[PDB]
């Protein structure tokens, strides 16, 4: 299976994100991903703005073990349709 997370600041989620997606900023990820993604084998696409927050999510995702993250890319390379908070 997979989860589309955006990984940005909660304020920046809310300004517009890409549809059918959840948001755990990379501040909260750590406390909650485990609540969102609780099988680790799940694929996770993490995006955000401009990417850091994805590719810093990441990180600390392969050490939590998570094996299946993705950087996706960040909202505006990313094809998919959004919509607003």
């Amino acid at each position: 299976a997979e989860h589309w997370i955006d990984v940005r600041v909660p304020e920046q989620y809310q300004q517009e994100h890409v549809q059918g997606a959840i948001n755990i900023p990379l501040k909260e990820v750590k406390e909650r991903i485990a609540t969102a993604v609780p099988d680790k084998n799940d694929t996770v696409k993490v995006y955000c703005n401009a990417g850091r927050q994805s590719g810093q999510a990441k990180e600390i995702l392969s050490e939590m073990g998570y094996t299946h993250v993705e950087n996706a890319g960040g909202l505006k390379d990313i094809a998919m349709p959004k919509v607003k908070g």
